[PDB]
Parts: structure tokens; C-alpha cells; sequence
């Protein structure tokens, strides 16, 4: 399950999969995605992780508000960093595995 | 409280506060920061947006779980997006503007 | 040899293709890579394109520096954009395609 | 000349200036701005590091192709890393500083 392309680790993390790179030498790191969901108009008030500014914006919409998936990364620190982006190393790179379990 | 740049717009965002272009024609489009948090191990067991394998691997730590800030986007779309990242454009653009309110 | 993936959007960009996504809706853009290569010690202080402190610190290297490959954006602007990145919706989006050529 | 935002960090790239973060631990890393040109339509046949799909199609515009700026990155590896970009990480951080020289 190694020696896999980027394409191959963003298919697997489609899948709920974690995946790293060889390169990221066992500091534990991975790489996983974040579902996504559409949040009821009802909902949308009970939500603590919005700025004030953001979370009235939104209400005023009167809808329902899609909220994106999105890549995160468990990090050397131990701390879950939400919006994990792709360097062109990584974006590039033939190092990729898919983590068991 | 226009034409700044990107490290403004940061410091903005930092702030709770909503951070456009100008070069983003008339879309609707802000960026926003969405807060950080620390979920005790007690809470954790009840988080709906992890993938299974991150929340067993997160639970099997037995320790409160570090999650980090992280930059979203209201899209043209009117969708949330979460974990937007600054293109090369963006990070040197002198176009940058803070949303009233 | 549309509704690709991200993954498959990169692999035709290490094949020197030229690709984009339907939802960037005809504004003309593509993205390509850009091919690294190693620069002799001999050949780098002709080199126009580096901040004169980078170029100094790397002849006092006294050494051959290897350049990455990278990815690039023919913008809507018709600029080439140096250094493109892959938003979250890029990386998981299933709207790619290769330009013809 | 430490303990600077990320938007502190960018100011000096514009200036030609070697930044990077204390939390990449003496890895000699740094990242640098590269100047944008505007190569005439009469260079642009010279140009090297250019695919030749794309090249072509640049020729066929025929007119002066501008090529934006963009951040580098001279990695733990002792390589230039064209297109570095910004971790969410990154651009929240307060441990930036300028190289001296
Ligand atoms: N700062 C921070 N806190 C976090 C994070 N992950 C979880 N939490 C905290 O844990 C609470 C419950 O998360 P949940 O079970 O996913 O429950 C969430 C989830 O089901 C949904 N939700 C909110 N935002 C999103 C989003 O962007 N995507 C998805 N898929 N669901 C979301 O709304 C529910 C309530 O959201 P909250 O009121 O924010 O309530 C969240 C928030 O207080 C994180 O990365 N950062
Ligand atoms: N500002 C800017 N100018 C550009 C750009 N592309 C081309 N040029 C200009 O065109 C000259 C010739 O480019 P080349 O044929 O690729 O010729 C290049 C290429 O063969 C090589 N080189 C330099 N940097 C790199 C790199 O990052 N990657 C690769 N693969 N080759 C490089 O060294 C040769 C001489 O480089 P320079 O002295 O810089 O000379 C460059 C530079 O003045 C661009 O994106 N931005």
C-alpha cells in the first residue's frame, strides 16, 4: 500500500483513509478528510465554532448553509490541524502510503 | 480600511473580523477564521465530523485533543469552505478590504 | 477525457499536459508544470531570477542547486501565475479535464 | 527582527529579504521571493523551462507574457523549492524572522 502517488493518497482519504509520506520521517503525521454537511437554517444558531460576524451574516441568509470536506492533518505536535494543504513537494511526490486501520 | 495588504487582512482575520479582494469581482465572496479549540478526551467520543479511524486513533491517545484555527472561505457559491488557502496572487496582492461588520 | 480527478489531473501535468476544471467556466485558464532541473555551481552566478542575498548564500555553497518541478497557472488574466496551489475544492474536485494540445 | 506575524514575514519577502520560523528548528530552511518579468513575444521562443504545449500556445498569443512573483523555499534538503505556499499553520504563526543578509 505504498510507493503511491497523490492521486492515489486524495482518492484514499476520500474514503475516510489516513494516509502520510514516506518523507515525513515517523513523526506520526497523517493526513485524513473531513465530510462535509449542510446545516439546517434551524441548526445554524447553535453553531459555537463562527465568529459572531460570520454566524449573523448566515442567519440573515435565512437557509440552509453547505459546509464543505476538507483535508486535515494530524500533526508531529499531536494537534489536529484543520485545513491541511498540499505543498508542491507533496503534490508531486511518490512517497504516499495509506495507514492501517 | 482598503487597499491592504495581506498580512493586514490576516491580522483583520485574527481578529474575527471578514477580509475580501477587490480583485474578487463583486461575488460576495470573504474570507473568515474560524476559532481553535481544545476537546477534552470525555467530549471527544461525541464529535460527528471525524472519520472513524481518526476518532478511534484520537480516542486510543486518552488525552484532551488540540484543534488549530484555521482560515475558511463564504464562496461565490454561498457555500462555507472550509480550510481556504492564500494563492501566490493573494499573499502579494495590495487589494485586500475588511467587511463592514 | 473529462470528469477526472485531481489525482489524474496531476498525473497528465507530470506528462507535460495542460489541464483545468469545467467550473472555472471558460475564462480561458489551465494549469501546467513546470519542469525542475540541477544548475551547475559554474552556471548560477548568471542566474537573473534570484534575490541577490539567495544567490549570494547558495554560490557560497559552492555546489550544484537543484530547482523543483512546479505547478503553474495561465491566469483568466492571461498572466502566467508562478506557483499554483490546489484549493480543498480543487484537490476534491471530480470536474477535471486535459486542454487539447 | 523576531517574533513576527506572518503578514511581517511577507512585507520583508517583498523586500527581497530570507524569512523563516523559528518552529522549523535550525534546519537552515528559508523561504524568498522570486521577481516577476514580462518576457517579450521576441525572448519568449528562448525560453527553456517551459513545456511546449504551453510554450506554443504563449507564442500563438503573440504579444509579452508576464510572469508574476513567487515565494521560494531553500528546504531542509538544500533545494530550491519553487512555489512554496503558506500551511494554515504558517500563516497564524508569531514566531517569524528575517535572515540577516
Ligand atoms: N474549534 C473547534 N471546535 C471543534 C472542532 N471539531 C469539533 N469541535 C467542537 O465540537 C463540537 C461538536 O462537533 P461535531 O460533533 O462535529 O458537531 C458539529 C457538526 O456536526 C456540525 N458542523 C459545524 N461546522 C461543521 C463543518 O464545517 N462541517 C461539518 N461537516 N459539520 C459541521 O455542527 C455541529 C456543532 O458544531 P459546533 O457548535 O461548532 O460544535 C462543535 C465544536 O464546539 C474543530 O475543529 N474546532
Ligand atoms: N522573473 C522571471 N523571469 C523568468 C521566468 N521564466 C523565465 N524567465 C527569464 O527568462 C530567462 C531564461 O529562462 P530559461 O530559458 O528557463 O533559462 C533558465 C533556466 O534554464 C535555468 N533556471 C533558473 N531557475 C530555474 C528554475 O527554477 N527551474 C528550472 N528548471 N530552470 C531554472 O536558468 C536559466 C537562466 O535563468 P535566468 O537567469 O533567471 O533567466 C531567465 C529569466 O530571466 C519567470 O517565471 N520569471
Amino acid at each position: 500500500n505504498r510507493k503511491l502517488n497523490f492521486g492515489q493518497a486524495v482518492e484514499a482519504l476520500k474514503k475516510g483513509k489516513r494516509v502520510a509520506r514516506q518523507g515525513w520521517n515517523g513523526k506520526g503525521m497523517f493526513i485524513f478528510q473531513r465530510p462535509g454537511d449542510e446545516l439546517s437554517k434551524t441548526f445554524l444558531p447553535n453553531v459555537k465554532s463562527l465568529p459572531d460576524a460570520v454566524k449573523k451574516f448566515l442567519m440573515d441568509q435565512d437557509r440552509d448553509i453547505e459546509f464543505t470536506p476538507y483535508f486535515c492533518m494530524y500533526s508531529a505536535s499531536g494537534d489536529i490541524v484543520n485545513g491541511w494543504l498540499a505543498s508542491q513537494t507533496d503534490m508531486q511526490a511518490e512517497d504516499w502510503f495509506v495507514l492501517e486501520d
